[PDB]
């Protein structure tokens, strides 16, 4: 509620920040003393240089030694940079850990491509403050406190004026700080929009070559930068405005000194007064960057309070395998326009069961919440007549492989694209078997040295036929007791399909499998078939039973068979 | 070659920097002069100010307004910073335009996730050079020359001590910049690496949920951060080193005062030489930062030197329409290894043709080739016995729709996902007409306000089945000369494809259509069925003729025939 307390609270979280900063400033503290004492002794010392020949060698040696300790100020600067280059490091560390552990429902709203720049750019702004200006603040406060002390006429007898410089200046600065804080909160919250705009586009250049997108996309980029970032000059305008105003209040000090004038002391008093300008320049800049840095962090703190969906809180049960049943459970991908309708069905183990649905139904999310991304609102999910949430929050997941409507990959090689599931016992001799069981070997060995082979960003180097096949190798290698194929027909030929169907049947006899297929033909043989329509289910039983006994559609399957019926008369 | 001329050349291509910068420096010039003359007047003004306040007030108020005019130097800093804010915006502008128009080939060998950061974090460093220290480089250079010229006996009779202060310091700085320059190319090429890692991790979070990746992939971020950027402190090490080294060179001049000046005012000499300290330090920092900026921009320049392939240099607009022909085509995705073998086929116009093949064949590469993304090394691609290359590079694309094997979508409103075909005259009246021929509105109008609804990053908000249709609308809206359905059955049901196929038949009757579809049942009735395999073509003609006449498979169709025949029994 103060725009200040959370900041110093957040930097405190990086524990090693206490190690050297106080030591760093203290080294700079003595640097201030020698600087504030050198000019008052050189005039006396040069008077002692009336001969400057025999003693000059010793003082020259002394000056040699002393000016090395003048160079010692850099060691404070190096340390000050060092501790700063740590407080940024842990800040990235602590954020990045928190940026994955939070529920996927958060990412379905906040445009992940935008929030990436809140790791790089929304911390680099702190760097300029933490290193240089802080030294200015320390070197200034000691200088100003070391200024009025010699003003003994001014700090014990003529004090009515030293106390008027700060309240006026700060009163002037407060609007400036508030304005600039309203700037930094934007310049960061548009960098994220800008850097986000690219990764939503640039990795997809294949489409943006639509023969006119390049014109339009170039338009969006420019309107992103020029109309916003160059208009960030608004920060520059207020940043330069401080000079006059910080000189203005100081001017008022001077009208006060001439209005309360005795004669033999004021002459030196004016000279002493003309020393505090440079400290005032540094101190005013510190607060300017201070409330600047906050706006570069105001967005960051909020993503440090989202509720960490994953826990290790698996109470006492992880392993005993029992069927999975959903009891009157309904879910909303949006908290009001619920898209599902109190599904109730049972998944008997040891027997594969298939969901088939027309495009627009509730197939995908029924997987996406059966892996407990969402914890649906109405109803619940059980296995073994026990609540699933009592098993774990995501330690349950490792017993379950998964592929998506798509087949995503990551920029590593084809090796560490399959490994990180078990991530301890890769068992190089077994990566082969999983690729075999996904029919991946026989069209990989021809590639240049599988381990050496490299995908593009989204797996452009591999292809659609190869992309889907390599994805399920992740699921079959993880050795699960619960499996989800998601598109056995996405991008792969019938040649691939028969081998895959002939392969995973050999493993998954006592390990329950739930698969959804684009075409009804691939999973007719399964021991149970659901038929999801717009969040409801209006069919059960085996497909052969479903045809004759049940008659809601009676033609969804027949909408497939008349497609293939042309293949008999025209062929023989 | 010299690694400094291109920088002033790279800045040069952004024109407007030269406009107001001279006025900015000129203000800094008079800023230096007034700072040069301020101490001389005050030490004698106080003698005049020694008079009572009756005369002091009349002069003090004039000194006050002088101070406000001394405050005018602030608006000089704004001028530099604005000029700086102009040059950084220009660098982003030029870089962004060159980034789009390069051949797609570069965006595969390189990584898009890497190059994104080179527009945000690889120009911001140039700000800190161009804002403050550029003034220091000017303030120092005038002050040092002015201060040296004050030594009017030392510059014409005892010049030995002025030829050592600067050149010896420069000799010391030579390794410092060289070490610093090597740092910037490393730190910037790793910030690029770090930002590259994240944009290919977060968007696919649903698969980093492998129940152990949250521990492992988090480690990759740390190992990227901690072992590199907390070790990026290594430049802060040498950046401190300027202090001690500028010390020895100048004290070496301090001992030179007795090395040659001990035989000859002298006290005024010592006073003045203790004033060149801050200017020399200020100007020294500028060179150090310069070698820092040059490194963070030496990788920057290189991607301004690619072929910027797309042009309008094709002196044709494609008014006519003739069939597509492939003449002895052989393409390789790498100049050494090739996946296409002398393929020869004629795409008959105005009547649908198809390509069917197995996984990992040459199907979709032949699409990217026929869109002329790559211009194959061997053979040629022509239409009507005229090469495609003479026509244009990407005005031809405007006549050909293209839906990909995956279902791509930019982020925005699903309206805006289809709008930019004509990019000017969206003509709201018949967007639904494109959707109806794509079977979309029956599963769109029920949603909240077709325009209002917005997809996520890769269409996460809509479904995969929905996305593949919503992409195919972009194909039909362009009303193209050539239609390219790449995945007609990827993610969509039987209730879709029947309504889909029945729609395109009316639309394209004299407009040729190239389609590749799995599950051969869906392309049985096309005029020409082509078989591709490992970069070679081994089939022609109608499906019924190719069935028994050719003898390669005789069972590839039977592949699904026996797979689908089980439903009846
Ligand atoms: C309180 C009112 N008194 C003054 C306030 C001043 O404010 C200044 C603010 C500045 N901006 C800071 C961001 C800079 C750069 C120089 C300033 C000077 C200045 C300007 C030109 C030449 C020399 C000096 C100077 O400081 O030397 C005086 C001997 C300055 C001088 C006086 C007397
Ligand atoms: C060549 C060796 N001789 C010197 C080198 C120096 O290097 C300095 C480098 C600096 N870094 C630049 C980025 C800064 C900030 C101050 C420096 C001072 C300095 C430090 C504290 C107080 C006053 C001064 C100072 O300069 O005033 C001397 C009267 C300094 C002084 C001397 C004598
Ligand atoms: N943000 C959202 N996330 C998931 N589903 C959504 C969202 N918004 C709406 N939906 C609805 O939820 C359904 C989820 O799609 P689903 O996972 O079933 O796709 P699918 O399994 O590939 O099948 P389809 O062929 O219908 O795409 C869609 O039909 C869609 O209408
Ligand atoms: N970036 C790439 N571009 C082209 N080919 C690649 C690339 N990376 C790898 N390849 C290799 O080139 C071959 C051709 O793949 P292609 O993209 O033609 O498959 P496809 O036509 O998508 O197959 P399917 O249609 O069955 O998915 C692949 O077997 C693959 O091994
Ligand atoms: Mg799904
Ligand atoms: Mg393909």
């Amino acid at each position: 509620k103060s725009k200040l307390k959370p900041f110093f609270a957040l930097v405190r979280r990086t524990n090693p920040s206490y190690g050297k900063l106080a030591f760093a400033l203290a080294l700079s503290v003595v640097t201030t003393l020698v600087s504030l004492l050198i000019p008052l002794l050189t005039k006396q010392l040069v008077d002692g240089f009336s001969m400057s020949n025999l003693s000059g060698t010793q003082i020259g040696l002394i000056a040699l030694v002393f000016f090395v300790q003048a160079g010692l100020s850099a060691y404070a600067t190096y340390a000050l940079n060092y501790n700063g280059q740590k407080i940024i490091s842990g800040l990235r560390e602590l954020l990045w850990k928190k940026l994955i552990k939070l529920p996927v429902s958060y990412f379905d709203t906040n445009a992940s491509g935008e929030t990436v720049s809140r790791v790089t750019n929304d911390t680099m702004v702190v760097k300029e403050l933490i290193t240089t200006h802080i030294s200015g603040f320390i070197t200034g406060i000691i200088s100003v406190i070391g200024s009025l002390t010699i003003l003994f006429i001014m700090n014990w007898k003529l004090t009515l004026l030293v106390l008027v410089v700060v309240p006026l200046a700060a009163l002037i600065l407060v609007p400036i700080g508030r304005k600039m804080f309203s700037i930094s909160r934007e310049t960061q919250d548009e960098t994220a929009r800008f850097t986000g705009l690219l990764n939503q586009i640039l990795p997809e250049i294949r489409l943006v070559k639509a023969s006119n997108a390049e014109d339009v996309e170039y338009g969006r980029g420019k309107m992103g930068i020029s109309s916003l970032f160059k208009l960030g000059v608004r920060e520059a305008k207020v940043q330069s405005l401080v000079g006059p105003l910080i000189s203005l209040v100081l001017m008022a000090a001077l009208v006060a000194v001439i209005g309360y004038g005795t004669a033999g002391a004021l002459v030196a008093f004016i000279l002493y007064l003309f020393q505090i300008i440079m400290p005032m320049g540094q101190i005013t800049t510190f607060f300017t960057q201070l409330q600047k840095s906050i706006g570069a962090t105001e967005r960051m703190i909020e993503i440090l309070a989202e509720e960490e969906e994953d826990t290790v809180t698996g109470k006492q049960i992880e392993n005993a395998h029992l069927p999975i049943q959903l009891d009157r459970v309904s879910f909303g991908y949006k908290p009001d326009q619920l898209i599902l309708k109190e599904v109730s069905a049972v998944i008997e183990a040891g027997k594969v069961t298939a969901i088939v649905g027309p495009s627009g139904g509730g197939k995908t999310t029924l997987f996406k919440l059966l892996e407990r991304f969402y914890s649906p609102t109405a109803g619940t999910i059980r296995l073994g007549d026990e609540p699933v949430d009592t098993y774990s929050l995501e330690s349950w997941r490792e017993h379950i492989g998964y592929v998506s409507q798509e087949s995503p990959l990551m920029s590593g090689t084809i090796r560490e694209n399959i490994c990180y599931g078990l991530e301890r016992d890769v068992t190089d001799a077994e990566i082969e078997k999983a690729a075999e069981m996904a029919y991946a070997l026989n069209f990989i060995k021809e590639l240049p040295n599988q381990f050496d082979t490299e995908v593009g960003e989204r797996g452009i180097m591999l292809s659609g036929g190869q992309r889907q096949r390599i994805a399920i190798a992740r699921a079959l290698l993880r050795n699960p007791s619960i499996l989800m194929l998601d598109a056995a027909t996405s991008s792969l030929d019938s040649q691939s399909e028969k081998s895959v169907q002939q392969a995973l049947e050999v493993l998954m006899e006592g390990r329950t499998t739930i698969v959804i297929a684009h075409r009804l033909s691939t999973v007719v043989d399964a021991d149970q078939l659901l038929f999801v329509e717009k969040g409801e289910i209006t069919g059960r039983g085996t497909h052969h039973e479903l045809m004759a006994s049940h008659g809601l559609y009676r033609d969804f399957a027949e909408q497939q068979l008349k497609m293939n019926a042309d293949l008999e008369n025209k062929a023989g």
